[PDB]
């Protein structure tokens, strides 16, 4: 379809959003990184914040649906919530470019010089964030309940935890690169090192 | 202790962070500043010198606060938490100064490039700071037998991402740091799950 041509503008503006940032990139930047005309491209989107909020819009629904299907496994909350951020890390290893655009926002926040239909949409997304972060809280009580699970502040370590968690695109910029089982194992042993923990 | 040249570092640091690097500029620095247009420029080559003297200033005090902290008689967990919370409450306490210190496309000299290498040798050892404690802490049997550079790795960058939820929040006493860098490091170290 043209879907086809539209995820292509997404994918390069989620990778163009990271190096240079927002403020720092036109839209110029993204029809030379994809290779095409600075028409089109305001063709799909009518504005050159419009295009972010898009990318915003599939960081977490590319997200939203990957870890959401761990709400429900084998163990206890422990065993729960392992596999979900195994996947939110193997995911953002691989959905890197739309998961820096999804947290970016907190840089443009003062200066907030923006449309008023761009405040209701983004303010949208704002209220489900914190549908996402709530996801991670429930996996902790279940658990918790169990005795299976240490337990700590639940209106902290949610926090720790999330914040731990994306904690990681901040060292893995210059290690892209491999197989995404690669991707997997480390998934899986630094959710060890984050839940598991690391004292005896 | 009103100095002048700290003072600019405070302002950069404040803008660098809350305001874009990118956009914030000397023009910018002197609105917050209540110095002259001209008068950064007397004592700062341009708006990136200013970024290594801020970086290196905030960046050796770190050092100097949790370097105590590696010293002691005792086990990898418990003095390895101990200079966590010197992070945390530097982090808490700096945190203009403590983000910066991993903030850096741009027209760039190869001199003041220079002084960023040197900078980040200072960053790639306080880190290293930690991988050693971590080292004995697995060898003392403290710590899970967990890969080393990696358990140091998260750590010390979940250490750096208390910054973004905190950024909204500073406005507490050092009484509430001490009580909060705390905790915000046992579920980084002991983990959870019994």
């Amino acid at each position: 379809l043209e879907i086809d041509v539209k995820t292509r503008i997404l994918d390069a503006a989620a990778d163009a959003f990271m190096v240079h940032g927002f403020a720092n990139t036109t839209i110029d930047d993204i029809a030379e990184q994809v290779g095409a005309t600075k028409g089109l491209i305001y063709y799909h989107f009518r504005s050159k914040f419009d295009i972010f909020l898009a990318v915003y819009e599939d960081g977490m629904r590319r997200v939203r649906e990957r870890v959401e299907p761990h709400a429900g496994g084998a163990g206890t909350g422990r065993e729960r919530l392992v596999a979900m951020s195994v996947a939110h890390l193997e995911n953002l290893m691989t959905e890197l470019g739309y998961h820096h655009v999804v947290h970016q926002g907190v840089r443009y926040q003062a200066s907030t010089a923006l449309k008023i239909r761009q405040r209701d949409a983004l303010a949208a997304l704002n209220e489900l964030r914190r549908d996402y972060e709530l996801m991670f809280r429930r996996v902790v009580a279940e658990g918790i309940a169990d005795g299976s699970l240490r337990v700590v502040d639940e209106a902290l370590a949610t926090r720790t935890l999330l914040s731990n968690l994306n904690a990681v695109d901040m060292w893995y910029r210059r290690i892209e690169g491999q197989t995404l089982d690669e991707i997997n194992e480390l998934a899986t042993n630094v959710v060890d090192l984050l839940i598991t923990g690391m004292a005896n």
